[PDB]
């Protein structure tokens, strides 16, 4: 199940992106 | 989890998405988190 680990850190790049108005 | 946030990021309209400069690359995170969810 290499697809769950791939979604664990690919929608974690969308979040850190949300962080960049600090 | 943390992605009830990203639930709100797949919802920003395409007209309202041009006002942020990170969107060139952080909208391919939207269209890729949707092909991977679809691989059930």
């Amino acid at each position: 199940l290499h697809l769950e680990q791939q979604l664990y850190s690919v929608m974690e790049d969308i979040c850190k992106l949300v962080d960049a108005i600090p």
